[PDB]
């Protein structure tokens, strides 16, 4: 079996409690579902199934994958579900949709992710009732999204372990950070993010606001302002708000079919899924995930690391990203060419299909042939996908 | 590729705020992951992935699939993820595990679902603040678990939708409920749940307790206690607490590998998987989804309805249970043979793997060669899976 | 001016989440207002104002004193208000009521207090929003009722402070506690609380229940059972759940008018208010408040300590009650002759009027001429009142 | 006995979730206590008691009046208490303080009120527990401050009741409202609130901010802007956000002593308390409370309405302030000469002391001999006080 991504689409990535602050994740998904359809020239009625990565759906109601597909004009007769491999979710769902077609269970899939970190609620187990004493209202964003369930600290603490252990300085983390911002700023101003970003309409009482730009990219980000910041997690540490990714909203997806079905319907695919892999790692240093995963991926495809023409390797933190690129040995000038998540955002469920978009459209936009994606995952994992142009 | 369930186990279904009142989902899943590896005689180090359905993880921490897997002693090596096709999750998880192996993406999987409806919290989105006025704390079990996202009403009102369309009166639904309970109270006492139940140790402070019995099986269910219950959803309706399944906790799973690997390891499998399907229906009448799903999977297997020796059609509601039995027309006597969910419980995320357990052990018990599981799903879907024994 | 207490009444004191678990404090208040009126032969239309101490009114609605007055049939032309000097409240309200008559502003006042520690809610300030991170739902009973605002610790710690200062052993404290229980039991059995208690009807759904006995009094309390408790505030402490008072519900009040008015009406009053006083102490030793307050009240009356025939010294904690008794040196045999708050309970805003009721009805029973009621107060205060029989 | 007001002060009145959005009421109180002391030349060590009206103390900790006293340097030997007669509180407190002096129980009292409507929390009674389903988090500001407990509707509905009863047009109410704003703007600009206001320093991480101006007063308020507003309580009503007072934070107080004691110390007092009164009315028309309370206060003083030189009649709503003025018939030109609560705000427990401050400092500046302050009260009450210059 041979599967292509016929088309791809993402919302812009919103900043925490910003442009999308009150926008449910499935709203962002419904637009992205309609956009991949409209891009490939496929009708909504032809979709066999909608898969959406999503980490924090508490309070959005029954199966927000189905809400997203239904709002988007997908018929009741198709199916829809969500899944969760954390930061890996958005790219994994694409691998899961790829499997759907390989087995002869579906022909055409919409796969990706969607997150609204903004709309994640606070929660408390209250059925027994609280006879007396204070109790906690738990921020599900932190608890279920960013906190290690075994060691009880933030993801930023796992980045410190990795920084200490590869001997990455506070200066090196900030230089990779200021670089990521600079490459994103240059790309946005260069209209490199136009093709992939589908504009989203935030409906309001005293005004509709059209959002088609990444609002988290800081313009003119310097080395002086970076170096002034405090360590956010470790009191004598190195990882900061500046060289770490942020809390963000967005959605992103890809319409998948068999290669020959694309051809039939006169589509001109953005890429061909040659391989994928997920692998586990020690939770303390989850950020190194992308090393074994990208090496399993590459083995599965039959490529050496030096065959890749372009890479998106997620920037969860400046610490881990640098360590991944140090290990893998790929030319840093092909990595994250239009910047990284430190500049653009980290909408967790969406993140993997958010970079799938950036790589596919840049593979298009420079005539690259081979190209990989990879992301570290909390609790100790990595995921990757190899993509070959047609 | 031919894929076989080498083993299968499940916790007892627990009552709502009962024996597993304060037991998180991943503790029950962790018992279930151990008991499948123990029964097959396969170690945890051999497991590539853990795939667990779960509808209600809010509050539980990052990726509880990974938590259940690490507490099982499946090493950091393997990966693990959660997924959500609502009541269908537990069985879909099995189909997906089967998919990982069919595409050569892995060797050995443990697929199923878990659910603590008891531990599901109240929540509200409070980042914007509430400048003034009262607000609602939302019961996530109801909002994300049981309430249709489109018409905004509970699944017991979709059972009024189906009860009117197939003219199923109150005396027909009280007949199916008592007799599910009677079949369920006959199996539990006669030991027919023994094999498929692994006991769970509810760790306390002043007394460890061992649970190993479906506590939600009321003993001596008469028709006269059934007919005096008031309607629970529509004020002049036919769906009461008596002719519907309840809120419950539990976990349920299966070890997957190729037939040639089980054949290899000297494992006599519970059964080969021959097909599966999932189909969407009108969300108003969501309980008719097993009808299309059972028909699609029966075609993918090459079977007829008459070929089936044993069947689990999950009893979400008495209305929709008699609606699938009427349309599909299979012999009533070969279906939900040991009773069903009205009598056992409805642990949503795990319910799919709960009935699949019951099928595979009652397929080994009576010498059935063919068996279909199937389930209705909120938002309007169904899932089916055909199993032949070896 | 000479002001008398024409009549008094109180409810039984309810155990925490016991008989009165779902009864708003103003319902208890309304019954006691009705009772004082009946008992004095005074009509509700004759009341000028109602003054009710109440520490924990959150969620009860606008000015619960007014709610109580209105429910009791006191006319809309009268007025009502609440006040808060913590445990001193119910007694202070009586002094404030006396002052309305002394200054010629009113003729007829109903004064006392009311409290439902059970119905006190959890709260959080949510207007600003909680942009990110956990937050506490605060138990208002603990925070506004029982925690010192300066040192941050519970009243129980102030008790340890006094235990250490006065070198009071765990054995002396436990003895005092058991004595309280045994006195209260004996008094209850002999009918000594009948005159003071007005029965309260708890209106249900499946039956009304009449409460006319103090439910917190433990019958057959043993020294052993007290000796086996663990310290409740300091892990190497002496103050326990046993030798501390409890968390309780109740109301209590007095009807006041001038001595000349009672004579006009032919009323035989329960007592003349001869003096009162309130004084501050260090918050860390707040249990000592009764010492300066009592001495100041006695000086104002022109009485020596030895002139007192009966004393109600409130038992917040055994440690502080023992310190008070040691310092003042009054004959312990005339203090709390029918037991105290360790046995009976501590409904904060009501307590001072609860112990006035006990003192008044006992002084009548035994023909005692001179009495005194006193309490300690959180944050370092005392209140006392001198009463003489007519 | 003859009691004087030796000195007075208030904070600026803050807008809802404005300047004082995160300032607990006792911090504002403490600044006002320090101020009255400074202004009278009286030391904190000389204060016997502090009495502070406060409607919304939930979550603030034990007895915020004590907390305010202690922060201001008032010794632990003094006492303090809070009280609640709703909007009447901060004026009622002054009368209560007067009575402590008249009955010989104290020499020096600090009395007024304090309120942080901004900091009032949301709450819910959670001890029994929520077995299942949604429940309400109740805004304590609305529930305990602004909702009638008998009729279940907002104070603004009682204003509509008065508007209908007195036939007061939308246009008359709006004219009154604009006049209030324009009078307050003029007084603010001319420096008339400087004498009464003590500046309050709001402490901040990145800057302390001094607040010495009433921030709620609208500059350049137009009749057209008022006329365009929608009714806020009744869809065919007349009462709007514009012609109602607002939700506000502030504190305000008076230092009291005997006339002879002021003379001993060489203090020129702001006024002698000549009389006070409080009376009840029907809760449905609570806005009329000032009518019988004022008449009763004047009777007690031996004054005719025509004898008054200046009046502060608090403006909870235009409708009721108009009714009061029409009934009493005092010259509108001497009422609220510096504007009123519609413009300045309505910090509920502080308001009666805020208007007394405004009355006193205006009497001083214009040499007015006789003054009256009055407020309406939720639940159907009025309070009034008569003041004469020395």
């Amino acid at each position: 079996p041979s599967i292509v991504i016929a088309s791809a689409a993402r919302t812009a990535v919103g900043s925490f409690n910003g442009a999308f602050a009150n926008t449910p994740a499935h709203e962002l998904g419904a637009t992205v579902i309609s956009a991949v359809l409209e891009r490939a020239g496929v009708a909504a009625g032809e979709v066999n199934e909608v898969i959406l990565g999503q980490v924090l759906p508490a309070g959005e109601g029954q199966n927000p994958a189905r809400q997203a597909a239904m709002k988007a004009g997908v018929p009741q007769e198709a199916t829809a579900w969500g899944m969760n491999q954390l930061c890996g979710s958005g790219l994994r769902a694409v691998a899961l949709g790829m499997q759907q077609i390989a087995t002869g269970d579906a022909s055409i899939i919409v796969a990706g992710g969607m997150e609204s970190m903004s709309m994640a609620p606070h929660c408390a187990h209250l059925r027994g009732g609280v006879k007396m004493g204070d109790f906690k209202m738990i921020d599900t964003m932190i608890k279920d999204g960013l906190t290690d369930a075994f060691y009880g600290y933030h993801m930023g603490t796992t980045a410190e372990n990795v920084a200490k252990q590869w001997q990455l300085s506070r200066d090196e983390q900030d230089a990779f950070a200021v670089a990521s911002q600079n490459k994103a700023e240059a790309a946005q101003k260069d209209g490199r993010f136009k093709d992939e970003i589908v504009p989203f309409i935030v409906k309001g009482r005293k005004g509709d606001i059209t959002v088609d730009a990444d609002e988290y990219i800081r313009h003119g980000a310097t080395l002086d302002s970076m170096a002034k910041l405090r360590p956010a997690f470790d009191k004598e540490g190195t990882v900061t708000a500046g060289n770490a990714s942020g809390l963000n909203d967005g959605a992103a997806a890809a319409l998948l079919m068999s290669e020959a079905e694309a051809s039939r319907r006169g589509i001109q695919p953005l890429g061909r899924i040659v391989s994928w892999a997920t692998v586990g790692v020690d939770p303390k240093v989850m950020g190194t995930g992308p090393i074994p995963a990208s090496r399993k991926a590459l083995e599965r495809a039959g490529w050496k690391i030096g065959d890749l023409d372009l890479v998106e390797a997620n920037e969860a933190f400046a610490a881990q990203a640098c360590a991944v690129n140090k290990d893998l040995g790929w030319d840093p000038s092909i990595v994250n060419v239009n910047g990284g998540a430190i500049a653009i955002g980290h909408p967790i469920g969406a993140s993997g299909a958010r970079i799938l978009n950036t790589l596919l459209f840049e593979m298009k936009r420079r005539g690259a042939r081979k190209g990989l994606a990879t992301l570290c995952i909390g609790g100790g994992m990595g995921v990757a996908m190899c993509i070959e142009s047609l």
